[PDB]
RNA sequence: CAUGGUUGUCGUCAGCUCGUGUCGUGAGAUGUUGGGUUAAGUCCCGCAACGAGCGCAACCCUUAUUGUUAGUUGCCAUCAUU
């Protein structure tokens, strides 16, 4: 990756002034119309380690998942998991969705049976209002889940967009001791995450381009 | 005022709870709250909650229309007689 495309994907942007963090000075640059500038340089090596250790964790076999609900990040982080083949969390995850995975395996397991139903033909012969009501249901497992459907186990890294935006996720790896490496902010805190990549998450072409890196990585090591 | 069973009562009011998860040193909390909506914890939406169970509702009986099968001990229009 070059400083070139980080800067024409505006990876420099971040929050206000006042609303940045402190610990963020270690790789803030300046401070332009009241706004403060990633340090491209530290980014551009940073994002590269990342793109390394993404790529030892694919090669080990492991798996990846992906975390974004932020209006810019959700599309983005949802097609380039697809491409990678590792699965991606994109509308809203849910409190517990790994410290309770065995209950959501649950929910995962109503939302295969709920597909079957329908190749089999059950759908056919199911009165109205029941397909019409299962349906319903399909599309609400499939609108939180759908993108984590087939997940064998519980992540072996995490990926994320804007931790502030996805605290609870964030919490949730610290409990199951899990790799995070996180497009940080400004005004994030960059201790939670073990790799992190100094970013603005408010940039639909950043995260498009940072996401598509680390998908990259991951395609590569396998 | 040792009990089983049976019953009244709030009240057919919409509540009462648990599993896992999470928060809290702890009792506890969350879900069950909140925006709507409903007769309803009824349902949708959002939410560190995700589900589930007992309730609610539905399945049951009766009443209100009707086809078909049946036509006597019931009914009498078409017919004649009493
Ligand atoms: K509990
Ligand atoms: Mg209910």
């Amino acid at each position: 990756i070059s400083m070139k495309q980080l800067l024409e994907a505006g990876v420099h942007f971040g929050h206000q002034t006042r609303r940045w963090n402190p610990k963020m000075k270690k790789y803030i640059f300046t401070e332009r119309n009241g706004i403060y500038i990633i340090d491209l340089q530290k980014t551009v090596k940073l994002v590269d380690a990342a793109y390394d250790y993404m790529k030892n964790v694919a090669e080990e076999g492991g798996v990846a998942l992906f975390v974004g609900t932020k209006k810019q990040a959700q599309e983005a982080i949802k097609d380039e998991a697809i491409r990678a083949g590792q699965y991606y969390v994109n509308h809203r995850w849910l409190g517990g969705t790994l410290t309770n995975w065995d209950t959501i395996q649950k929910r995962i397991a109503r939302l295969k049976k709920i597909n079957a139903m329908e190749e089999d033909g059950t759908f056919e012969v199911l009165p109205k209002k029941e397909v019409a009501g299962l349906n319903k249901e399909r599309e609400r497992l499939e609108k939180f889940l759908g993108g984590i459907a087939d997940m064998p186990r519980i992540p072996d890294v995490m990926y994320i967009v804007d931790p502030r935006k996805e605290r609870i996720a964030v919490q949730e790896a610290h409990k199951l001791n899990i790799p995070i490496v996180a497009m940080v902010d400004t005004n994030c805190d960059p201790d939670e995450i073990d790799v992190v990549i100094p970013s603005n998450d408010d940039a639909i072409r950043a995260v498009k381009l940072i996401t598509a890196k680390m998908a990259d990585a991951f395609i590569e090591g396998n």
